[PDB]
RNA sequence: AAAA
């Protein structure tokens, strides 16, 4: 009787009922009612026989629209001495026929400007809305005004929040802070940074140090719970969030106000900064032996980026710093080896494959698409961080305290048995492990045993789909990918508000119990599920809202490449037809079912393949094909493939 | 899937 809608292909969807069981129901275009992609809406089952798989639904009333604001493109024209104004909403999956309200509209708003619009009031029954403009965004030819129509789109709030800003600029260094009995000073340690050339938000250092029996490591995270306090209005506009957000160009929208995230909370060099560190020792065969976590003071060294860290290790060029950073640094690089073979032992999945980044000019426009490349320096900081949160997710179960972790399960025995049949016909080795209880280590086992065949990219891609997204919850589930019985997200408090909140219970609970009170915890301890949902919730947005980003930029590129002759493989088929993955810009293409050439072709859905009724010719994911870019559909942000 |  209630549920979400999600809108798909020609904007028919199905229902996902708020009901125990998330019973899924099918809804035509026809039986929408008004309803928009998210709305949550009140439905009944359709008296029809079941046509197979699922019921089918008509919507009989919008419980709770899931946007105020959408973003279209204004257009104005004048017809026998008269006005008239039309949108087109940027979302494919705004169906409805809008009539714009013309005191809604500024006299001096030119055709093609971006818009952001409201539902005033609708006609369910004839698809009708009356909308107003409610913001004006900019030209609507301009990519960066696209950008920030998409995140509109997404509720991904983007503008300065002036209240916020002016909370955060009132922040200062407390001098005296260092001095607390609870906090180590570690001043005189040679901490570093080591991150991207362009990123400013330094929230984690490392000091790595050689004893008899093996290393100390110090992972130092900036100490954002130190300055924001639970409920402030800063705290309440992180919880917002999320999360930082990263788009192309290297535009940030950031979870917290420049204050702290690139002065009070950035370990920028030779200044005291307040941290949390994470301390952990070694043997030499770099399995942990003991850990210690607690407030502390330091001052970095250095900032590095990957770059610099890399070359220097190639021997293609020196690093300016004192020699204790360089043997630090040496350790690092040896405790990391460690720890990546010790995590390999016991039981890990390394998912990396072909990735991207879109390069764009100064004023947004994509200019290329580069392949990034495994980086020694970048694969250091992991281990070391990586290691830092499993240390810090154990701490807080042996302790007791309830946590949000970050959880990942084993994959069905179903999902499995799909993808193994799949996989077969690229001649990816059949597995030996038990469907029911494989390890993360059995997984790892056999990636390795395939690494040179051909179609090892599509094969990474295809588990990362059985495996399905890692999420966060409360409940003690595993992460199967990392390997661990229990894992958190610790080091980036300064864009992850569930490390900010990993760092408030380690104040409430370990660091000054007594300057918390009972209720406070206990607040904290109930608030922890919601907490996980808004994150879950907006994590799914934000990889949305990238998408949106990523298809926008990408068809623009490709939009001057139309004749274009692209080679790649098969990423997926559908009932429509064919994804090829293009190899020169990692880029999914749409070649449609119907204008296949040589044979009428039918999706069979078991094996997801489509064969030719005359010829059995088959398509299947992973195989390899040209295909000559013929148009952009930029309704849908979409490239379109023909076969050649 | 992980890492800033
Ligand atoms: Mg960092």
């Amino acid at each position: 009787l209630q549920g979400i809608l999600t809108l798909g292909n020609k904007n028919s969807g199905f229902i996902r009922s708020l009901d125990d069981d998330k019973t899924v129901y099918y809804v035509h275009y026809s039986n929408l009612t008004g309803a928009l992609d998210g709305d949550l809406v009140e439905f009944c089952k359709l008296d029809k026989p079941q046509f197979g798989d699922k019921f089918d639904a008509a919507v009989i009333t919008i419980l709770k629209r899931a946007r105020i604001l959408y973003a279209g493109n204004f257009l104005v024209d004048q017809n026998e001495f008269a006005l008239e104004y039309k949108i087109v909403a940027d979302n494919p999956r705004f169906y409805l026929t809008m009539i714009v309200n013309p005191d809604s509209i500024p006299n001096n708003l030119a055709s093609n400007t971006k818009i952001a619009f409201q539902i005033d009031e609708y006609d369910p029954d004839n698809n009708l809305c009356k909308v107003s403009v409610q913001q004006v965004l900019g030209n609507n030819d301009d990519p960066l005004i696209n950008i920030k129509a998409i995140m509109l789109d997404n509720s991904i709030v983007f503008e300065t929040n002036d209240v916020v800003e002016q909370h955060a600029n009132k922040l200062s260094f407390d001098t005296e802070e260092q001095h607390k009995a609870y906090r180590q000073d570690l001043t005189d340690l040679a901490f570093v940074t080591v991150d991207p050339t362009t990123s400013k938000d330094l929230a984690d250092a490392i000091y790595v140090k050689t004893i008899p029996t093996g290393f100390v490591l110090y992972v130092a995270i900036a100490d954002v719970a130190h300055y924001v306090n639970r409920n402030s209005e800063i705290d309440i506009e992180a919880k917002h969030k999320t999360s930082s957000i990263y788009l192309p160009g290297h535009y940030v929208v950031p979870m917290l106000p420049e204050q702290l995230s690139n002065q009070l909370c950035s370990l920028n060099p030779a200044q005291k900064r307040y941290v949390v560190v994470c301390e952990i020792s070694f043997d030499n065969q770099g399995r942990i032996k003991t850990n210690k976590l607690y407030p502390a003071t330091i001052i970095s060294k250095n900032r590095f980026s990957y770059d610099q860290v890399n070359k220097w290790l190639n021997n293609k060029s020196e690093l300016n710093c004192d020699e204790t950073v360089i043997n630090s640094l040496k350790a690092a690089f040896t405790l990391s080896d460690l720890i990546q073979a010790q995590r390999q032992k016991r039981g890990t999945i390394d998912l990396s494959h072909k990735e991207t980044e879109i390069v764009v000019d100064e004023h947004y426009f994509p200019i290329k698409i580069n392949f990034l490349v495994h980086d020694k320096a970048e694969t250091m900081i992991e281990n070391l961080m990586v290691v830092a949160n499993e240390t810090v997710a154990w701490v807080l179960t042996n302790n007791k305290i309830a946590l949000p972790y970050r959880v990942h399960p084993r994959p069905s025995k179903k999902k499995l048995q799909s993808l193994i049949e799949t996989v077969g016909e690229l001649n990816i080795t059949k597995p030996q492990f038990n469907l029911d209880t494989v390890t993360s280590s059995q997984i790892a086992s056999w990636l390795n045993e395939n690494k040179d065949n051909p179609s090892y990219e599509i094969f990474v891609i295809l588990l990362l789909r059985t495996l399905g997204k890692a999420f966060y919850s409360v409940n003690p589930l595993m992460h199967f990918s990392i390997g661990s019985n229990h894992y958190t997200h610790f080091t980036s408090p300064i864009r992850r508000y569930i490390d900010l909140t990993i760092h408030r219970l380690l104040w409430m609970h370990l660091f000054t119990p007594d300057q918390f009170t009972d209720n406070e915890r206990d607040q904290l301890k109930q608030e922890l599920e919601k907490i996980a949902d808004t994150v879950n919730d907006t994590e799914i947005k934000i990889i949305n809202c990238e998408r949106n980003a990523n298809d926008y930029l990408t068809t623009l590129l490709l939009s001057k490449q139309i004749g274009k002759t692209f080679s790649g493989f098969i990423s997926a088929i559908t009932s429509f037809g064919i994804f090829m993955r293009m190899d020169e810009n990692n880029f999914d293409g749409l070649i449609k079912i119907t204008t296949i050439p040589d044979d009428f072709f039918i999706f069979e859905k078991e094996k997801m393949v489509l064969k030719g009724r005359k010829t059995n010719k088959v398509y299947k994911i992973g195989d390899r094909l040209e295909a000559k870019l013929s148009e952009i559909d930029f309704i849908q942000k979409r490239a379109i493939l023909t076969l050649i």
